[PDB]
């Protein structure tokens, strides 16, 4: 239960960070390009996003393991019920 | 249960809206810039995305509260079982 | 249970693909535009993203049906408990 709520937090944060990147990209095309500061912010948000993606992949793996274990536990209590 | 399925709907809609922004940004660079209509659509989708992000943050908070309450309820039925 | 973990996988993959598009768009503005290869990669990732979005919409519908059924089942075992 905690793993899924946690994973949803991970995804939400990722899309918020990605929205910031989108804004910077929109700014970039409006301005016909961006200076070093523009590149700095792009880099900063990119770093944040990759960390969130990495953490989400890790959490995804743990959630699937828990699912597999729960599924197996339930399928045993299925056969034993006959 | 409903809170998580609901939150997944929120996130999905957000990424769909963000995909539209991405397309507009791709169009923008291909065209070497965009007119007022391009800016209008960017603005419209940005508004949609921020509303979805806000709603998702709110839903996230409610899901975590429910988790905390459920966790506490379960941990009490843990101690009482001895 | 599987439907939500599965849907989280769908969303994660979508945001990863969308991150690749973002990078290409950033590259595009830095370079003042992109060649045919740039357009090819944009197209490829766009295709991936739309397939993931489609699959996520489908999974969302199934999750909501399961929720509706579970909710109904629980509300019947509510009335019958009096």
């Amino acid at each position: 239960g905690s793993g899924i709520v946690q994973q949803q937090s991970n995804l939400l944060r990722a899309i918020e960070a990605q929205q910031h990147l989108l804004q910077l990209t929109v700014w970039g095309i409006k301005q016909g390009g961006g200076g070093s500061e523009w590149e700095r912010e792009i880099s900063n948000y990119t770093d944040i996003i990759y960390r969130l993606i990495e953490e989400s992949q890790n959490q995804q793996e743990k959630n699937e393991q828990e699912l597999l274990a729960l599924d197996k536990w339930a399928s045993l209590w299925n056969w034993f019920d006959i």
